[PDB]
Formats: C-alpha cells, sequence, structure tokens
C-alpha cells in the first residue's frame, strides 16, 4: 500500500498498490 496524493495549486492525486 503506498499512495501519492498531494494539495497545492495545480496537484493531483495518484496511487500506486
Amino acid at each position: 500500500k503506498s499512495i501519492r496524493i498531494q494539495r497545492g495549486p495545480g496537484r493531483a492525486f495518484v496511487t500506486i498498490g
């Protein structure tokens, strides 16, 4: 389980697993 979610002007939400 390893997600890649970030917040900010122009940030995308990704998920890996």
